[PDB]
């Protein structure tokens, strides 16, 4: 194996963007879980049982 | 295994732009999570059984 | 293995921008957790059982 | 004007691979030019009169 | 004007690969110019009159 | 004018990548000009009447 000159991305996130103007934006959350903003995950290995890899507005009440 | 004037990008994030203007936000929150703000989260390995890697907005009543 | 004038990034995160003007932000928080702001984690390994990588916005009440 | 998260490239070369295996290559030259490489010019602004603007290979025996 | 988060390129080379293996060149020369050779100009403004930006290769018997 | 978070290039040369490997290279040069490696020239301005920019294998008998 060789690379020349050459780029490799595994697991990236890039160019995002997000205008937002004139916003009213009210929540009222009682024991859920509320997600209005921007995430961005980014893992190469995320290894393991039952594992849980990059929730995001999560509730559990196993 | 050689790299000549190369790049390697395992697990990365970049180039998040957010832009919010003229904005109001009221939030109110008893006992879940509320998540409003900008994540970024960059992780090459996570290894583990029953792991939660990288979480954003959890709420967990096990 | 050998690298010539090469660049490896396993795991960052960079160019984040937030731009925020005329903001009225209002919380009230009881208990849970409320987030807000701008995170940003950055791991090259993380191993354990059970273990929580990067949690933002967490409740537990196990 | 106003660039959110944007990208310009105004007058650029980008990605030039040449791969040359097992070549010979011979060149005998009176007077002349020989031009047997690779090139790459990138020029944003050439103002002028009776300019020459990225020659390659040239003779002129005005 | 104004830039977030942006990325400007105006007269810029990049990503120039050459590979070359296994290589035999003979040249004789005898007033003019060989070029044999891999090149990269980036400018930005170039004026004048009568002006030569980037010459490569070049024979100017005037 | 204001950047929040930018870039700005004008005028650059960059990644640029020669592999040479096993070659034989025999020039004989008499009054003339022989170019055989590797150039890279960044300006940002070049201003002047009759200037010669970035030449590369040149030969000028005026």
């Amino acid at each position: 194996v060789l690379y020349v000159g050459s780029k490799t991305k595994e697991g990236v996130v890039h160019d995002v963007t997000t205008v937002a103007e004139k916003t009213k934006e009210q929540v009222t959350n009682v024991g859920g879980a509320v997600v209005t903003g921007v995430t961005a995950v980014a893992q190469k290995t995320v290894e393991g049982a039952g594992s849980i890899a990059a929730a995001t507005g999560f509730v559990k009440k196993d």
